């Protein structure tokens, strides 16, 4: 089907998981649904390209990770008992930086319905890049981002490529956004929790 509305299928499921009293999230099930969001980063064009090693290699990473662990918070404390929490490629490491593509994704939707009647992309691609990724991403990164904003598809050309009209795919990215923000917060709220912090 049409790829916002397996997005918002799989994070309203999650959604509600996380809603629930004392919440498993499986890591098979959220890796699944992390992947799913893959493709939008390449609609974008090759501002997004940094998308392939900083989201796609860590979805990548916790679908591998799927087969042989159960929950997040196992995965989490796995992590934690070894010792291993910002080591480079581990399964938490990973993790934090999936939530700021989910994140990423949250906001830009957001801007993309508060922009409606404007054909340009360039200020919610901006805006959700600068409130996300921008303050974890070296100069060159932000420099070659920046640059490939020139290169987004307009309004239009991405409702096509997503093979939607502006009705619907209004509803299915505010479905995203209402889905996501609680997991998103979940999320969040394990690495508090666990006093790991959000932010490296
Ligand atoms: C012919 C020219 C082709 C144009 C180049 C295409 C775009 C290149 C953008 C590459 C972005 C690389 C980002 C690297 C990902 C991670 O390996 C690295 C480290 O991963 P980490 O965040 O520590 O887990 N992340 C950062 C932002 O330093
Ligand atoms: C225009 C295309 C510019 C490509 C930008 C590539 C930037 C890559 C980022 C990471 O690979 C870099 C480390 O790259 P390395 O694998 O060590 O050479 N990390 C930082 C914090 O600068």
């Amino acid at each position: 089907d049409k790829p916002l509305r397996k997005i918002s299928a799989a994070f309203k499921k999650l959604a509600i998981i996380v809603n629930s009293p004392n919440p498993e999230v499986p890591v098979t099930q959220f890796s699944h649904a992390c992947s799913l969001v893959s493709p939008l980063f390449g609609c974008l064009g090759i501002a997004f390209k940094f998308a392939e090693m900083a989201y796609v290699a860590k979805v990548d990473d916790l679908v591998r990770a799927s087969s042989s662990i159960s929950t997040l918070v196992v995965m989490m404390d796995k992590d934690i008992e070894a010792d291993c929490v910002r080591k480079a490629g581990s399964h938490t490491r990973n993790l934090l930086r999936v939530k700021r593509g989910l994140d990423m994704v949250k906001v830009l939707f957001e801007q993309i319905i508060a922009s409606e009647g404007d054909n340009s992309l360039k200020d919610p691609a901006t805006k959700s890049y600068a409130q996300v990724f921008a303050p974890h991403h070296g100069w060159a990164i932000r420099k070659a981002v920046s640059l490939g904003m020139y290169a987004l598809p307009t309004r239009a050309h991405l409702l096509n490529m997503l093979k939607e009209d502006e009705a619907a795919a209004k509803i299915h990215m505010q479905s995203y956004v209402n889905s996501s923000a609680p997991l998103i917060t979940y999320l969040d709220n394990l690495f508090l929790s666990k006093q790991l912090g959000i932010d490296w």
